[PDB]
């Protein structure tokens, strides 16, 4: 994803953007949402390989499958008493314990468990399309790009600066988002540009205060007129 | 009172009747005051003619130094240096008569503290904390148990501007007490729900709702 897309203040120079450029960016936010959203690989690697031999899991139809085996299979004290959830179980219990492997060059190399394992995931997340991971999602989407959402440097503090109460109500209204499951991209695109615009500025204390004295003035001037 | 230690006073408040709002409201402002801690290591450090403090102007500082006087040890300030640094040390003592006693390092500062709040009043120390009374009456309120979990339900920035305008309620020293009471009868006839989510949104709400009516009537 973009790196314009990664700025910290991100929500401070959205709204003195174009109409143009905000366009594009909560085009690519949305793109990006969907992108690095995640899945529980764990769970869908497992049910991809359980009953299956080490080789039969190495030429998968699977790409993303054969790539996280491949990495698995390159610590044979990992797996060597299905072997998917042996490794599964190894890896974990034993983060931060050492697994031997042999280099290229024919070196030794060791390497800790929880590092394998979000190697192994890393690469199935390399080789897995879009299409693909939100059909496994299904409607899970929604809270998989929000988790993703989340992860923003421009998010970072949200919850502890506007409290959680702002924060589960950006929650509902980025739930509320996903009209139509065959409007994903469109819906939350716009969801996404709505609040740019005004830099989220509907859950945080002084852009609610700064409305509110807005209003103030609003209606003052207009009582006078009358 | 009762009322004050309720974790769901904020809750409570907007449904109380005029006459129980202001008595709450005045009630919180004097616990605040009551409750208030005193900077002493520096209220005195700054006050501070070996003699004339035996009989100085104010009460409060011939009470504490007449109990770091008692140990042999500006010289207020080293015996601060020096009984801070105490704790458990023992320091060397002597009675007009032959008797001779002991009181541990910090056995001492805790005792010149407290003959120095046994010489003051709720409104002397008002006098004394001045500007500071704003944060000193501002970490009382913080601890009752409605205030618990505000930041974190509410957010940092609005726990923030709640501590502004706590400050900037005082006006005047001699009216610190008037003055505070008013920002807190104001804010909780409105549960405080200024500084909420649902508080400000409500606000913006009903506001959007009043200025389109008054508007199409153009
Ligand atoms: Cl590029
Ligand atoms: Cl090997
Ligand atoms: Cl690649
Ligand atoms: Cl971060
Ligand atoms: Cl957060
Ligand atoms: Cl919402
Ligand atoms: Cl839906
Ligand atoms: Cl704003």
């Amino acid at each position: 994803g973009h790196m314009r897309l990664l700025s910290e203040d991100l929500f401070k120079q959205s709204p003195k953007l174009s109409e143009q450029e905000l366009d594009e960016l909560a085009n690519n936010l949305a793109d990006y949402l969907f992108q690095a959203a995640d899945i529980d690989w764990h769970q869908v690697i497992s049910e991809k390989t359980r009953g299956l031999t080490t080789e039969e899991m190495a030429k998968s139809e699977h790409r993303y499958v054969q790539a996280f085996c491949r990495e698995i299979l390159k610590y044979p004290d990992c797996y060597k008493s299905s072997v998917i959830d042996v490794a599964l179980k190894r890896l974990q219990t034993g983060r931060e314990r050492l697994f031997t492997t042999t280099d290229e060059k024919g070196n030794r190399e060791l390497k800790k468990g929880d590092a394998i394992l979000e190697s192994a995931i890393n690469a199935a997340r390399m080789a897995i399309s879009t299409e693909e991971k939100n059909t496994i999602l299904s409607n899970n989407v929604k809270s998989a790009t929000f988790e993703v959402f989340c992860e923003l440097p421009c998010m970072d503090g949200f919850a502890e600066q506007n409290g959680k109460t702002a924060f589960y109500a950006l929650r509902a209204g980025f739930y509320s988002a996903f009209k139509n499951t065959d409007t994903a991209k469109q819906d939350i695109t716009k969801f996404m540009k709505d609040n740019l615009q005004a830099g989220f500025s509907g859950y945080s204390y002084q852009g609610l205060t700064n409305r509110v004295a807005q209003l103030e003035a609003q209606l003052a001037a207009l009582s006078a007129k009358l």
